[PDB]
């Protein structure tokens, strides 16, 4: 038997423990087109049709964006774009209204409600019109059989849509 | 009715989705004492007794370290230190053995097994002894009624102990 | 050395593995009062005020219901009831409208929107009025600093309100 | 305007909230073979070789058992059996020892340690030998690239092996 004294400089009293953390993935699409028909006399949308190129997704991260295009997500080879088609605008007042339309994600279609909030209807620098408005609503991955392989535990069933639009008059 | 064209520079087609991520919290204790009795003729530990100052915890983060000291964790005001007491060393060979001892965390005591691996028994620069060895094992938060408020979902029930020791002879 | 043959009847080749499962807690309150003012000529709510006795909660389970009353939840000793007060009814059509009001849970108050759907406005068996309607909306635990100790991982931040009402005319 | 009184018998003040729950999946294999060589004079295992038919899995549930056989798990069509091969038995005392061996799951092989505990070495009713012993240890899904599609969040990375054996002498 013999007696020792730790050399504290090269000794290490250590532990490891696993925990979970919840976080929001935020992201946009860099490339989309839309058609916007709006009557400032009555503050009613007449036609709103959007097409979004799935390929142009951006969640501030290279390898996750790529991964979004694969079979377990968007299948962008087979279904290159997602689309929104307004079917009904129900006015609340001049600042607010309830938009119903058809969303299509990878060829599956469902009718959704978005909350229209008019941010401000003006006549621009040049005397030609502008508008600023937002569309907000929650959709369920499950309603579109989207990412069915990924559990509703790992990644939430709810997707929050925030569409913020500024827009100018035509011709 | 009127027609508009998005100004893409001040338009934003966006989404938010919540996901979980699993991660390891790694950490040591900066301040501890020990008593080490070891026989290099037979590669057997004779006595090993450790005291660790809960206060000296370090998980590379200021606010979590503080939080560790509160009631939902260590209760460091009432129970300032955790202790380990060897009761039995069962030799496997000269490099390996099974250590049984009493761990006490916030006044609750349980007997644990650590896996002793001898990293190397030498005579130093000056002809006085050194040893290098490690102690490894898993303990359960639940066995010590530790952090009982925190679910075994958020933070894992299993804690992995890695004690890495270098140490020199005495007097 | 010697050779053996398993007795398969008293041998057992076994394993244990931990998994997570997500589930909905559904529940009502058995005891509440309300005041309901409604104009069938215009299908508009005029006043809607509800008080709910936290004590009367029922989620088909004895020990969880009790647990709901404690500090980590409702604090029913100090705050025996939750209340809803309509501030605005914005009509969509005769079947649909957007209700804004003040919800108070354990003394914290926030303004919420419920989705009013009129299930049917009739004159009853006796020639005195009836109505059937529903109120639906999502509120956030976090907006009411509710159950702050419980993580948004274990128990979801979102609570879904489904109020289904049948109701008869007065005096 | 008009006044109403809830009919409480057909009114319902309700809510839904999502929570997580952790649970152990326990299970065995109904069909396996083994070869057991053991020396009661020295209480040492000499050879232990096990083959388990993946097909014979039982976790008290029909549809999960089927699901275990598919690509995201066992791939039982391609890899019908898992195997264990002892390489080393290191004796602790007569009741305890450390077993090292090769586990193969769907064609991937890793060396594991099991904790041998001898439950009792006897001579049976007829004067021919019996033994009762257990093998216990934790293996990591990740070490065997097992169920790689399933996250370590949903289903734990750690699998706990409990092998309980009774066994009689040969010829
Ligand atoms: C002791 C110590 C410090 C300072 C550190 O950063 N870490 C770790 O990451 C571990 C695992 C240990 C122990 N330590
Ligand atoms: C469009 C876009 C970019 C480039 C970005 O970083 N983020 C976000 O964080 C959100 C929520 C959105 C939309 N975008
Ligand atoms: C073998 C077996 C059966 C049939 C069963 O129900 N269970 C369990 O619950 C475990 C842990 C094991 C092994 N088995
Ligand atoms: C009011 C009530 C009872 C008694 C019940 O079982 N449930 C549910 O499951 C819901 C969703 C509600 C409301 N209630």
């Amino acid at each position: 038997m013999k007696e020792y004294t730790l050399d504290k400089a090269h000794t290490d009293v250590g532990f490891k423990i696993k925990h979970l953390q919840i976080s929001n993935v935020k992201g946009c699409f860099k490339d989309y087109s839309a058609v916007i028909d709006f009557d400032p006399a009555s503050a009613e949308f007449k036609k709103l049709d959007v097409t979004i190129k799935i390929a142009s997704v951006n969640t501030e991260n290279q390898t996750r964006d790529n991964h979004l295009q694969q079979d377990d997500f968007f299948k962008a080879k087979k279904y290159p774009d997602m689309t929104f088609t307004m079917k009904k605008y129900e006015k609340i007042d001049n600042e607010k209204g309830k938009m119903t339309g058809t969303l299509t994600i990878a060829g599956v279609s469902k009718d959704i409600v978005l909350d229209a909030e008019i941010g401000g209807v003006a006549k621009g620098k040049d005397g030609k019109e502008k508008i600023g408005f937002s569309l907000n609503g929650k959709i369920k991955r499950s309603d579109f059989k989207f990412a069915t392989s990924t559990s509703t535990i790992t990644l939430s069933d709810d997707i929050n849509l925030n569409i913020e639009v500024e827009a100018n008059e035509k011709e």
